[PDB]
C-alpha cells in the first residue's frame, strides 16, 4: 500500500475511501450500531475462550493510523476460539480508536452510545496458514473489541501508555516485550457478534466480531496519553492522532447475536 493516501482527515476520512476501495459500500461493513433490544440471545453460541498465558509480544509501532502491539504469531501460543467461532484463531496484534474528547472516539456504538475509545485483538484463522491469506476469506479474522470509558486508570494499561513517548510519530516503532494482554481484559466475557469487515482500508469482509459488553475503564491521563500521539512523521506538521475511528456503517442483512 505504497500509493495509499486514505486517513481521517476532511480530505480523506472515512467519507472518501470509497473511491479506492468500493467495498465500503459493501453488504458486511464495519462498524455498526448495536441495538440492544434488537440483538437475540443465541443458546447455540459455544462458550468464548481467550487464551493468552503464552502470549508473547515483540514490538509496538506508529503505523500513521493508530499503534500496534504486535505478537508472535509463528506458533498457536495466544489464541481465540469458541463463542461463534470454528476453529483456532491466533492473536497478531491489537490497537486501538480513540477520539478528541471523552464523548467519541469508539468505533461500535450500543444504542448509539459512543465510549471514548476502542481495543481491537486482531486474530486469524490458522485454517489458512498465514494472516495475508485469511484476509481473502469470509471466517479469516475474529477481531475481539472492547470498549473504554473513561475513569479509574487501567493499570495492565500503563506500560502501553509509558511507551507511547517513544512512538510518537509514523513509522517509529519501539520493543515491547512482555506484555500481557489478560491486563486489558474485562471481568465478563459477555459479547455480542455479526459478521463484519476491517473496519480501515482496506475494507475487507473477512472478520467476525465479537464486541464485549462490559466496558473496561482507563483515567483521563491515560487517554490523554494517546491523543499526544502523531499522525505524521518525523520533521512534518503536527497532526495529533485523534478521533482515528469509522462511523456506524448500514447492517443491511445482518443480525447481531447476544451471548447472554
Ligand atoms: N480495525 S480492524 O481491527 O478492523 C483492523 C485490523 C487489521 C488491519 C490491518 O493491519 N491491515 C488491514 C488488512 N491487511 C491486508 O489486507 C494485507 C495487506 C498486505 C499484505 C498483507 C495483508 C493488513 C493491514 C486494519 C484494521
Ligand atoms: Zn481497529
Amino acid at each position: 500500500g505504497m500509493s495509499h493516501h486514505w486517513g481521517y482527515g476532511k480530505h480523506n476520512g472515512p467519507e472518501h475511501w470509497h473511491k479506492d476501495f468500493p467495498i465500503a459500500k459493501g453488504e458486511r461493513q464495519s462498524p455498526v450500531d448495536i441495538d440492544t433490544h434488537t440483538a437475540k440471545y443465541d443458546p447455540s453460541l459455544k462458550p468464548l475462550s481467550v487464551s493468552y498465558d503464552q502470549a508473547t509480544s515483540l514490538r509496538i509501532l506508529n503505523n500513521g493510523h493508530a499503534f500496534n502491539v504486535e505478537f508472535d504469531d509463528s506458533q498457536d501460543k495466544a489464541v481465540l476460539k469458541g463463542g461463534p467461532l470454528d476453529g483456532t484463531y491466533r492473536l497478531i496484534q491489537f490497537h486501538f480508536h480513540w477520539g478528541s474528547l471523552d464523548g467519541q472516539g469508539s468505533e461500535h456504538t450500543v444504542d448509539k452510545k459512543k465510549y471514548a475509545a476502542e481495543l481491537h485483538l486482531v486474530h486469524w484463522n490458522t485454517k489458512y496458514g498465514d494472516f495475508g491469506k485469511a484476509v481473502q476469506q469470509p471466517d479469516g479474522l475474529a477481531v475481539l473489541g472492547i470498549f473504554l470509558k473513561v475513569g479509574s486508570a487501567k493499570p495492565g494499561l500503563q506500560k502501553v501508555v509509558d511507551v507511547l513517548d517513544s512512538i510518537k510519530t509514523k513509522g517509529k516503532s519501539a520493543d515491547f516485550t512482555n506484555f500481557d494482554p489478560r491486563g486489558l481484559l474485562p471481568e465478563s466475557l459477555d459479547y455480542w457478534t455479526y459478521p463484519g469487515s476491517l473496519t480501515t482500508p482496506p475494507l475487507l469482509e473477512c472478520v467476525t466480531w465479537i464486541v464485549l459488553k462490559e466496558p473496561i475503564s482507563v483515567s483521563s491521563e491515560q487517554v490523554l496519553k494517546f491523543r499526544k500521539l502523531n499522525f505524521n512523521g518525523e520533521g512534518e506538521p503536527e497532526e495529533l492522532m485523534v478521533d482515528n475511528w469509522r462511523p456506524a456503517q448500514p447492517l443491511k442483512n445482518r443480525q447481531i447475536k447476544a451471548s447472554f
